[PDB]
């Protein structure tokens, strides 16, 4: 009994999933397959101590690792940015609002997808070839040992929803196209787009998780969690700025944070 109205939403869902697969080299599906011994050819090298770290590379630890994450983030911003362009209506919006939606949405999206590469013990690195334990990270020199812990806590709770890539594709689209962003010139156009995006997600979740009662509301509530993650990460950098005057925060990343 898929009426003609709902039929339009499915088409949107498929389009986004398609652009999602095409913009992100390491999907949750692949991540899970690596993480759960579902292989012998895609198993990762593990880093849990200083020795394994150096035995893993095939300037100091804490700093070297931080610069690393910096490189990746910027790469992610680039991937998320290319995904944005595929969202119907996004490029058609005011150029300025396009920049605002990205600057405010990029990190909320990065933490959402990061969960895909995490389990309670650690996180995949280098496109899945490596796996760095939570303990190792939670032990790095202060205050770097506090950088990852908050994301892990999100991940663990967030992964309980058991969402797959097709679900995520729409969710992250909903995140970007949010009219309540600071400095938006024309909120209306943006809200019209989020409206059917939320309509797409709801059907998507409905059909794909017929048993999960109120999955739509549970997922939307998680959006609060992402926000706090961003908030405290920000003041964390402010500290790193002061304590490490010789460390360089990538310009692209520095531009996103003037908010
Ligand atoms: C361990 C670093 C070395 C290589 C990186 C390879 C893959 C990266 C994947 C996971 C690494 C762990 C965290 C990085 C993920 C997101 C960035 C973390 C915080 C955001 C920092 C920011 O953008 O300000």
């Amino acid at each position: 009994a898929l009426n003609p109205e709902s039929a339009d939403l499915r088409a949107l869902a498929k389009h986004l999933y398609d652009s999602y697969i095409k913009s992100f080299p390491l999907t949750k599906a692949k991540a899970r397959a690596i993480l759960t011994g579902k292989t012998t050819d895609k198993s990762p090298f593990v880093i849990y101590d200083m020795n394994s770290l150096m035995m893993g590379e095939d300037k100091e630890v804490a700093i070297r690792i931080f610069q690393g994450c910096q490189f990746r983030s910027v790469e992610a911003v680039q991937e998320i940015t290319e995904y944005a362009k595929s969202i119907p209506g996004f490029v058609n919006l005011d150029l300025n609002d396009q920049v605002t939606l990205l600057k405010y949405g990029v990190h909320e999206i990065i933490y959402t997808m990061l969960a895909s590469l995490m389990n309670k013990d650690g996180v995949l690195i280098s496109e899945g070839q490596g796996f760095m334990t939570r303990e190792f990270l939670k032990s790095l020199r202060k205050p770097f040992g506090d950088f990852m812990e908050p994301k892990f806590e999100f991940a663990v709770k967030f992964n309980a929803l058991e969402l797959d890539d097709s679900d995520l594709a729409i969710f992250i689209a909903v995140i970007i196209l949010s009219g309540d962003r600071p400095g938006l010139l024309n909120v209306k156009p943006i809200e019209d787009i989020q409206d059917n995006l939320l309509q797409a997600l709801e059907l998507q979740l409905k059909l794909n998780h017929p048993e999960s009662s109120q999955l739509f509301a549970k997922l939307l509530q998680k959006m609060t969690d992402l926000r706090q993650i961003v908030t405290e990460h920000v003041q964390l950098l402010q500290v790193i700025k002061k304590t490490e005057t010789d460390m360089s925060l990538h310009p692209l990343l520095q531009e996103i944070y003037k908010d």
